[PDB]
């Protein structure tokens, strides 16, 4: 049923919009309710690259700290993550490091990471520049990407570019 198989996980404090992002790309959905996810949850998206069928196995973490053990236990395995804050949200960018360390501690074999600043249709609303996440991507060796779950920008192209660098590793 695929030619590659592709274990993904999104990461990030809880609310940043992690599951908002895969109901978006996976089913085109969105929902305004907040429904936390209980300690992780998974959803798998065959894409089609070169000609090729790549099953995406992605896995949603909940954010809430109660639930680090039970999601960390997913890292190993992993070949991408999607690193991700809340533009609108400034504790959901200072807790950037400690997920981009937490990676280092459970993540094996070169696992590529993309930082994303999620929510970015909120800009009367924003609290965290795209200078600063830029910056903060730069320095943890990251590419970083905007997006939005709610307006569909960018979903797709930060999940596309994951399959790129994980594809030509
Ligand atoms: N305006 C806006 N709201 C968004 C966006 N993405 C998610 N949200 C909203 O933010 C809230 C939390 O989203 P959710 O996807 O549940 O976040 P999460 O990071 O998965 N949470 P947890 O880690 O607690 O399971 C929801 O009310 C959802 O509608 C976005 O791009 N824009
Ligand atoms: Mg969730």
């Amino acid at each position: 049923n695929f030619d590659y198989m592709f274990k993904i996980l999104i990461i990030g404090n809880s609310s940043v919009g992690k599951t908002s992002f895969l109901f978006r790309y996976a089913d085109d959905s969105f929902t305004p309710a907040f429904v936390s996810t209980v300690g992780i949850d998974f959803k798998v998206k065959t894409i089609y690259r070169n000609d090729k069928r790549i099953k995406l196995q992605i896995w949603d973490t909940a954010g809430q700290e109660r639930y680090r053990t039970i999601t960390t236990a997913y890292y190993r395995g992993a070949m991408g993550f999607i690193l991700m804050y809340d533009i609108t949200n400034e504790e959901s960018f200072n807790a950037v490091q400690d997920w981009s360390t937490q990676i280092k501690t459970y993540s094996w074999d070169n696992a590529q990471v993309l930082l994303v600043g999620n929510k970015c249709d909120m800009e009367d609303e924003r609290v965290v520049s795209s200078e600063r996440g830029r910056q903060l991507a730069d320095h943890l060796g990251f590419e970083f990407f905007e997006a939005s779950a709610k307006d569909n920008i960018n979903v797709k192209q930060t999940f596309e570019r994951l399959v790129d660098v994980i594809c030509e590793k």
